């Protein structure tokens, strides 16, 4: 027993991983299904490695340091169960199997009650990054049967993307499907930081009259502002490109984002569990409606707008920055409380503050502002909505006026900002203590019957005669 680890599946990702666990000084077993792909992996991309293959199961069983850690990166599905399947009767109690693949969150669930029936410790992980997170260093989010983690935690940890203070953005995340929830939710919030960006952009091109490489200069200024952010930095690099005849790149481009976008699931889950994730929903719709293209040309031709901007330009850029950084905490609030109304539904503890850390690093949403939703959590680590954080209140607080005359602006000028409003709509819909939605409650007891309650006597039911 000479390895420390083992990984199933040879693909890129899987082989990068590999690759960056041999340079933090761990002995891998690899192995995939098509075994022939072992010798060419320890031939080529693993030459001159520690790496060592296994022609077998059995046999790269047999080669693992005990508890026995096996991680499999392959096609999420039957694939992982098939695996799962055959592992079972050669380990013993207390080996563990880290599924690292694109993995449903309730599949994870099941397999690790499953396993833990069986005396087999099962993490399911999100994996961020791509490729070359994969390779130097990914975000990663475990989570599964908690008796695992002190024994994968010194491998994760180690090739795990760093912040720049050192902390590793890999912790637990928390129980059974968690991980993988984790990874699902963080797919969403990248859709609404994109479109959040693409709605600043269309207020600085059409109501500002911006250049293209003056647009790039706001959004480079703006990443040395509280909105520092990788998804900032490469918009004003795509902005600023030019084609090689000269031409800016980008206008070239076809804008259409698709309709069947990964992205949905988490505003599927939002629906599924009552949560008003509202700016990951516009964000997907947004997507959607791009790419009815051709309806667009039709409808452009036959639907009129309004309007010309008077105000002051550099005053009216700052406003849409606000605007953006007000919609981003709004759509980050909303992404925490769909997590915490998981954890309530399946009994999970959560680690926010962690999550937060882990979005850093290989994800593509990495900010200095994830950075400030993991000081909210360390403040109180009982924080029930990211608004209510002295730091957040005081952003939305200083940025509201702003939002408003953004948006405002933006309405009168007939440019579409379906994350920006829906934004302010939920951040003045639940700073209300009182909403309209009674009457929503009396209209449902004149027509159905329905009952409603008493603002004096929660929990009990009545039916008024209306009529």
């Amino acid at each position: 027993a000479q390895a420390d680890i083992a990984l199933i599946g040879l693909a890129v990702m899987g082989q990068n991983l590999i690759l960056n666990m041999n340079d933090h000084g761990f002995v891998v077993c690899a192995f995939n299904r098509t075994v022939s792909k072992v010798d060419d992996f320890l031939a080529n991309e693993a030459k001159g490695t520690k790496v060592v293959g296994a022609q077998s199961l059995k046999e790269m069983v047999s080669k693992l340091k005990k508890p026995r850690r096996i991680i499999l990166l392959v096609k999420a599905g039957q694939a992982v169960d098939d695996f799962i399947e055959k592992l079972v009767p050669l380990l013993d109690t207390g080996d563990i199997i880290i599924d690292g693949g694109n993995s449903e969150y309730r599949d994870t669930t099941r397999r690790c009650r499953d396993l833990k029936a069986k005396g087999i410790l099962f993490v399911g992980s999100g994996v961020s990054g791509g490729e070359e997170g994969a390779r130097y260093g990914p975000s990663l989010m475990p989570g599964g049967n908690k008796e695992a983690w002190p024994h994968i935690k010194t491998i994760f940890q180690g090739i795990a993307a760093k912040v720049g203070t050192g902390e590793p953005c890999c912790d637990w995340v928390g129980d059974e499907g968690a991980g993988h929830f984790v990874k699902m939710v963080h797919n969403g919030i990248e859709y609404g930081d994109m479109q959040l960006i693409c709605e600043a952009y269309h207020l600085m091109k059409d109501v500002l009259g911006m250049a293209q490489d003056e647009m790039a200069q706001a959004f480079e200024d703006w990443n040395k502002t509280e909105l520092d952010s990788f998804l900032i930095e490469i918009t004003a690099n795509i902005l600023k490109f030019q084609d090689t005849d000269g031409k800016h790149l980008l206008p070239k481009i076809r804008d259409s984002a698709g309709q069947k976008g990964t992205g949905k699931w988490t505003a599927i889950s939002a629906l599924e569990y009552g949560v008003p994730v509202t700016l990951i929903g516009e964000a997907v719709f947004a997507r959607c409606l791009s790419s009815l293209k051709d309806e667009r040309i039709q409808a452009s031709k036959k639907l009129k707008g309004p309007f010309q901007f008077d105000g002051d330009k550099k005053s009216f850029l700052e406003d849409i920055r606000k605007a953006l950084y007000a919609s981003k905490i709004i759509s980050y609030a909303q992404g925490f409380m769909l997590l915490r109304q998981a954890a309530t539904e399946f009994g999970w503890t959560l680690n926010y503050g962690g999550i937060a850390l882990m979005w850093r690093g290989g994800c593509i949403i990495r900010s200095v502002f994830l950075g400030k939703i993991k000081d909210a959590f360390d403040r109180n680590p009982e924080l029930q909505n990211l608004l209510l954080d002295d730091f957040f209140k005081s952003a939305v607080e200083n940025c509201q006026d702003s939002w408003r005359r953004a948006v405002s602006t933006g309405v009168q000028a007939g440019i579409p900002m379906p994350c920006f409003t829906t934004a302010l709509s939920f951040y003045d819909g639940y700073r209300h203590e009182m909403l309209p939605a009674s009457l929503i409650q009396a209209q449902r007891d004149y027509f159905g019957a329905h009952t409603y309650e008493l603002l004096a006597k929660p929990g009990q039911f009545i039916h008024t005669n209306w009529t």
